[PDB]
């Protein structure tokens, strides 16, 4: 669980910096990463650590 939760965030990090993945939507991003089995939680801390606006508008929670 706990091992599994940072590899996700760490991922997830990697993925918002890919420079294809930036100039996507927010909701490709989040639907992916929740595809990915991330929680809202780390969708969000994911955002927070590639320094990229949390997207506000969270539909998917
Ligand atoms: C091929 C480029 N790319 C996308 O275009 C893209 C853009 C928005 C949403 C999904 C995708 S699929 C995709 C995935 C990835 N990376 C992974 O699938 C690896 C990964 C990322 C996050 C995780 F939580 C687990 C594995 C890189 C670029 C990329």
């Amino acid at each position: 669980e706990e091992s599994e939760k940072r590899k996700r965030v760490s991922s997830a990090v990697q993925f918002l910096h890919d420079s294809r993945v930036k100039i996507t939507p927010a909701a490709n991003k989040i639907q992916f990463l929740k595809s990915k089995g991330l929680t809202t939680e780390e969708v969000c801390e994911a955002f927070e650590k590639a320094g990229q606006t949390i997207p506000l508008d969270e539909i998917k929670k």
